[PDB]
């Protein structure tokens, strides 16, 4: 339920690394193709548009990162080890597949996927978008 | 003004920041971004578009008209462009900026640390909604219908 959960991991394609983020209940997306400060900026520009409160990542490359551990504590972030990924970089490089010829660098071409995944009915009909969804979820948590 | 937004630049340390607005909001985005609008001014765009709803962009200058880059990213994305920009965000944001300036190495963290501040206060202490909490509720309350 918690509205500010994401699992954060890395992906790798044209020998470019692509951090993903995705907001757990609702499937949103964010990436970008990038060091450990790279990632606290991500982070942090990620945590000051959404309510980012625990992150949850595989390995143990961010807990070694000194700006990931200063920019969890400068924006009040839990880092969490433990844990739906690898069924949507799969999609992620479906998606950026379609669009590669359309982009000179592949960094246009991942922001294109991000675009169609937050932009796309989630049930492919009807119902919600994930951008749609993420606001849903977090207008019902103020409101609170 | 539910996808309306509004686009400007602003200086300092020798770079060049731009910031969009979601008007009925005070909602904010900002990067560093080159002198040249083209096509990171582009790119910055596709990302915004993204991660909100994004119809509507105004400026008050022609920047944003030079680029061939630019006006491809907002067909891409479905975006519509509209001169006249009727706001002065940049002016807090800066002072921010310089509260937290001490807090990093590169402006870039900086300025993102500023953005992070400028969204989140309000109802504070006492208040009503900060900008992102009055960003969520609109479109929220949008999607409705
Ligand atoms: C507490 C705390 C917490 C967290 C933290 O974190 C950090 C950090 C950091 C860091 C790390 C390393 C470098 C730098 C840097 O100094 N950085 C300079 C400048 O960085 C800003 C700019 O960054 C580059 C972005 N450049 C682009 O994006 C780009 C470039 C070229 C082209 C394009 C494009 C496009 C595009 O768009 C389109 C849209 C639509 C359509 C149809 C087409 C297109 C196209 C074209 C195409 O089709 O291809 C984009 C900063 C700190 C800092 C510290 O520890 O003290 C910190 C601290």
């Amino acid at each position: 339920s918690s509205p500010g959960i994401w699992q954060l991991d890395c992906t790798h394609l044209e020998g470019k690394v692509i951090l993903v983020a995705v907001h757990v209940a609702s499937g949103y997306i964010e990436a970008e193709v990038i060091t450990g400060q790279e990632t606290a900026y991500f982070l942090l520009k990620l945590a000051g548009r959404w309510p980012v409160k625990t992150v949850h990542t595989d390995n143990g490359s961010n807990f070694t990162s000194t700006t990931v551990k200063a920019a969890c504590e400068w924006a009040g972030i839990k880092q969490e080890f433990g844990i739906v990924i690898e069924s949507m970089n799969k999609e992620l490089k479906k998606i950026i597949g379609q669009v590669r010829d359309q982009a000179e660098h592949l960094k246009t071409a991942v922001q294109m996927a991000v675009f169609i995944h937050n932009k796309k009915r989630k049930g492919g009909i009807g119902g919600y978008s994930a951008g749609e969804r993420i606001v849903d979820i977090i207008a019902t948590d103020i409101e609170t």
